[PDB]
């Protein structure tokens, strides 16, 4: 039993809700919140910009030190950093950005990072400003993640479409 509330159950391990991931994280304080990161951990917009704003830029400060030490992530890769005031940990995961010409096949690799964590609050990878089809992303999530994932879909209209089309 966990403290997530109001989710629709899609499969044994995947759950979905129309919600602002920032507000969800502040309420639940999950062990792991997933950020929709880029390889430079530059948290400008979308989920990343919103999460970073909610940390008063502490996420960005920590991320800049991480990059200065380690260099950029790989597309499809991840790193674990602090969750600041939002969660215990933040798993920064880089899905492919279609608006950069990146290979959508890397979306499965990106979701594989979730399997290293028993429970996660997460967005749909590569959706929104990353330019991929959210229906496809949800399908890849369900077919790749085996741990317990609670998906927050910000757009109510998109949420309704994902549920009604879910196979
Ligand atoms: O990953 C892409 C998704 N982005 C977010 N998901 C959840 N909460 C969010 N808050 C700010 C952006 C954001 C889009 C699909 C509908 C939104
Ligand atoms: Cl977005």
């Amino acid at each position: 039993v966990n403290s997530f509330s109001g989710y629709l159950k899609l499969t044994d391990n995947v759950y979905i809700k129309n919600a602002d991931i920032v507000e969800e994280a502040k309420k639940v304080k999950p062990t792991v919140v997933v950020n929709a990161a880029n390889v430079y951990l530059k948290h400008g917009g979308g989920v990343a910009g919103a999460l970073n704003k909610a940390t008063n830029n502490a996420m960005q400060v920590e991320s800049d030190d991480y990059i200065a030490t380690n260099g950029p992530l790989k597309v499809g890769g991840s790193c674990v950093l602090s969750g600041h005031n939002l969660a215990k940990h933040c798993l920064h995961v880089v899905g492919p950005n279609v608006n950069k010409g990146e290979d959508i096949q890397l979306l499965k690799s990106a979701y594989e990072n979730f399997n290293q964590h028993e429970v996660l609050l997460a967005p749909l990878l590569s959706a929104g400003i990353f330019g991929a089809d959210p229906i496809h992303s949800l399908r890849v999530c369900v077919d790749t993640v085996r741990t317990n994932v609670y998906l927050a879909v910000f757009d109510k209209n998109l949420y309704d479409k994902l549920v009604s089309s879910f196979l």
